[PDB]
Formats: C-alpha cells, sequence, structure tokens
C-alpha cells in the first residue's frame, strides 16, 4: 500500500532514503515526520506539481526522474488556474482536487482512466437505432450492451470494452464511458465545452490539465452547486457532487479539513 504516504511509520525510511539520494538529508527514521513533509512539499514545488505533502505517484515519478515530473502530471499552476476560473480561493480548488479527483487521471501504463458504463450504451444503442437492435445487441454482447448495470473489471481492460463497444458504434461507445481525473462521462462533453465524446476523450489524453478544466466546467454548469462551491458551503457542494450519502463517506467532512490544511 505504497500508493499515497501521508504521516505514516512504514517502508516509508525507504522514500526517506530515495529522498536524502537526490539531495535531502532527512534522517531515514521510517517516520513520516514534519521534516519528511517538508522534503516532499520541496520536491513537488521543484518539479511544479500540486504541493500538498502528499507521497503520491506523482511525487514518486518525480523523486525517481530528479524532481522532473510528468508533463502529463496536474501542476500548482493547472490548480491556480481552475481557481481562477471558479473564481474561488486556491485552498478551495486544492481541497475539492484533493477529495473528489481520483487520484490519478491515467493509470499505471499511462493509458486514461476508464470505466465503461455498459447500461449507457445498452440507453444510447436503444436511442439511436430501434429498441429492437438493443435488445440484439444485449444478447449478442450483454457485457458491452445491457438495461442493468456494467460487469466492471479492472481499470485497463476498460479501455478494451470501450474498443469493442466502438466496434459497434463509436459514439454511442464514447458517450457511454467515464474518463479522467474526475471520471467525466462521455455524454456530459458538451456540458465541459466539446463538441461530442470523441473529441473530449482525445483530448483528455493530452494530460491531466484538460481534466480539471472540464471539471471545472462541469462545476460551472450546476449553478446551485458552483454556488455551494463559493460559499465554501461543504455540506451542499458534496450532496450535489457526491450524492445524498456525502455524509456517510465524510466527504463534506474532508473538503473542510483539506480546506483548513490549505489555508
Amino acid at each position: 500500500a505504497i500508493l499515497k504516504l501521508g504521516n505514516r511509520g512504514s517502508e516509508v525510511k525507504s522514500l526517506q532514503q530515495s529522498l536524502n539520494k537526490i539531495g535531502f538529508s532527512l534522517v531515514a527514521d521510517g517516520i513520516f515526520g514534519k521534516a519528511t513533509e517538508n522534503a516532499v512539499k520541496s520536491v513537488q514545488a521543484g518539479a511544479g506539481l500540486v504541493i500538498d505533502g502528499i507521497a503520491g505517484p506523482k511525487t514518486f515519478y518525480a523523486i525517481r526522474n530528479a524532481g522532473d515530473a510528468h508533463q502529463e502530471h496536474l501542476t500548482e499552476a493547472d490548480l491556480v488556474d481552475a481557481a481562477r476560473e471558479l473564481g474561488v480561493e486556491l485552498a478551495s480548488m486544492k481541497a475539492v482536487n484533493q477529495v473528489e479527483s481520483r487520484g490519478t487521471g491515467f493509470t499505471k501504463t499511462g493509458k486514461i482512466k476508464t470505466l465503461f458504463e455498459r447500461h449507457i450504451m445498452y440507453k444510447k444503442v436503444a436511442a439511436k437505432f430501434g429498441q429492437a437492435r438493443a435488445n440484439a445487441l444485449y444478447q449478442l454482447y450483454p457485457t458491452l450492451v445491457n438495461p442493468n448495470s456494467g460487469g466492471y473489471i479492472g481499470g485497463d481492460a476498460e479501455l478494451e470494452r470501450l474498443q469493442g463497444a466502438i466496434a459497434l458504434d463509436e459514439d454511442c461507445a464514447y458517450e457511454s464511458a467515464s474518463y479522467g481525473l474526475f471520471q467525466i462521462m462521455g455524454f456530459n462533453c458538451q456540458i465541459c465545452g466539446y463538441p461530442n465524446a470523441k473529441e473530449m476523450f482525445t483530448d483528455f489524453l493530452t494530460g491531466e490539465r484538460a481534466h480539471l478544466l472540464a471539471f471545472v466546467k462541469f462545476i460551472k454548469a450546476d449553478a446551485n452547486m458552483w454556488k455551494a462551491l463559493k460559499n465554501k458551503n461543504w455540506a451542499e457542494f458534496a450532496r450535489r457532487y457526491n450524492g445524498p450519502a456525502y455524509a456517510k463517506n465524510q466527504y463534506d467532512t474532508k473538503l473542510a479539513a483539506a480546506y483548513k490544511s490549505f489555508c
């Protein structure tokens, strides 16, 4: 579980060793102290990454690459731009990013994070063609076209599912999957400033910044959710974005804590 490292005592010593390998003087105690957090923050600042103190996959990539971050990784400047376009403080934007985004917008192999929703495939296929063809495709490929919620698999295979659906119809397939750092759904392409789903997907392939800006436009689409974000109404924003059970997952509390730590 070396994916992220906040304030734990673990093989965090390894991290500290690696930090010392790039010009740091951490004690290598194995405990994520404030010294360790400051070293991670320094690495993020040097790489241009989002400065949060969290040893994420992006920070680890920077550490293994001599302080250079991958161009598709989300940067502090990206978050500043998102906050500007949203008219909120950088701290609010950073909190929302920390809580609401998925870890990374791309998988371990660099493929974009995808989840194919087969019931959306069914709805789109039925709407575009006869309900009869929707039923036939349900019978033939129930994993790709199906009235009921999808039979998902691991993250990378979702791209294979998307290609299989595109084999049936490209537009429907691209509209029937969610991509990227905030798992924007394909059919919401126009809401995020794209003419069709395929273009939103391709642009999302450029980097996590496109994901963030599409997410910003998505927030701007919901006037009440945008207002809740502006008012730092964490409970309201969580209810509108995360759903009715936002409390059950401490989403509003997580947003509040992140904001406090980014003041």
